[PDB]
């Protein structure tokens, strides 16, 4: 079910790869459009081997080269798209966590939304690339039932999906009940323990049963109990139980209907997701939105920044 809309390029040639990217850039100019027809067309493995051979023919860097040819938002997209995939999450968490301020935000979005596989392949990769552990550096610049919750998820720790108990999904769902809609404040615990460690397949059954003995759904409820922090990541966990592709779909929509664009989180959802279920995210995002994906980002960005972009997302016709 899970479909990219980035793949191998068949017939790939490393080295042609770098003497077109190298033509495009050595004299008067930069020929963008090649540059970003390209990269666009090749995965991330193979943009790594295009770097590699890059080197060994012109004695130069390519990631380097690019920067220094290319500029603005357009800049930003092409060294995230460079970005090895295995260090990329890992990068995107260290820098939302270097200087005072953090960036809850993505720290919310990549926590809530990466398998368990995937966070321990995370957390590895950022203790080699850092030499800091992950989850430490999370408890520095975290606090409350919004650090809990999430170093409940860092232990990469969920329930496996199983046989389903009908037993089990009445008691969880009056359990939600009693913690929130039933109760005098909020036993948190009780949300971030339920919704933090059970099985994606149990939870959503969980739901909808909340919703049958509730009348609320548990977003409803988790709105109506919690603010700010928690809320987000709680309402985050959710949605991701339900559908990563349909809460990244939401994330990109979000980042978009604004009267900016807040390109930060437009670039990092669709380089991330682009070899993974970007294209999941795209039905969801038209079955939710009433356009496509591809119409929105047309209407908030421009210039070969919008070009790659379009051409990192496909689907005109969705
Ligand atoms: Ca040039
Ligand atoms: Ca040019
Ligand atoms: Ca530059
Ligand atoms: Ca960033
Ligand atoms: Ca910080
Ligand atoms: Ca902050
Ligand atoms: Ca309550
Ligand atoms: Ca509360
Ligand atoms: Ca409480
Ligand atoms: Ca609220
Ligand atoms: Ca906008």
């Amino acid at each position: 079910a899970l479909r990219g809309t980035v793949t191998d390029f068949s017939g790939f040639d490393g080295e042609a790869d770098a003497e077109v990217l190298e033509k495009a850039m050595e004299g008067l100019g930069t020929d963008e459009d090649s540059i970003l027809n390209l990269l666009t067309a090749r995965s991330n493995a193979q943009r790594q081997q295009i770097a590699e051979e890059f080197e060994t023919l012109f004695g130069r860097d390519l990631v380097n080269d690019m920067k220094s040819e290319l500029t603005g938002k357009f800049e930003k997209l092409i060294v995230a798209l460079m970005k090895p995939s295995r260090l990329y999450d890992a990068y995107e968490l260290k820098h939302a966590l270097k200087g005072a301020g953090t960036d809850e935000k993505v720290l919310t979005e990549i926590i809530a939304s990466r398998t368990p596989e995937e966070l321990r392949a995370i957390k590895q990769a950022y203790e080699e690339e850092y030499g800091s552990n992950l989850e430490d550096d999370v408890v520095g610049d975290t606090s409350g039932y919004y650090q809990r919750m999430l170093v409940v998820l860092l232990q990469a720790n969920r329930d496996p999906d199983t046989a389903i108990d009908d037993a089990q999904v009445e008691l969880d769902a009056q359990a939600l009940f009693q913690a929130g809609e039933l109760k005098w404040g909020t036993d948190e615990e009780e949300f971030i323990t339920i919704l933090g460690t059970r099985s994606v397949s149990h939870l959503r059954r969980v739901f909808d049963k909340y919703m049958t003995i509730s009348g609320f759904q548990i977003e409803e409820t988790i709105d109506r109990e919690t603010s700010g922090n928690l809320e987000n990541l709680l309402l985050a966990v959710v949605k991701s139980i339900r559908s990563i592709p349909a809460y990244l779909a939401e994330t990109l929509y979000y980042a978009m209907k604004g009267a900016g664009t807040d390109d930060h989180t437009l670039i990092r959802v669709i380089v991330s997701r682009s070899e993974i279920d970007l294209f999941n995210i795209r039905k969801e995002f038209r079955k939710n939105f009433a356009t496509s994906l591809y119409s929105m980002i047309k209407g908030d960005t421009s210039g070969d920044y919008k070009k790659a972009l379009l051409l990192l997302s496909g689907g005109e016709d969705d």
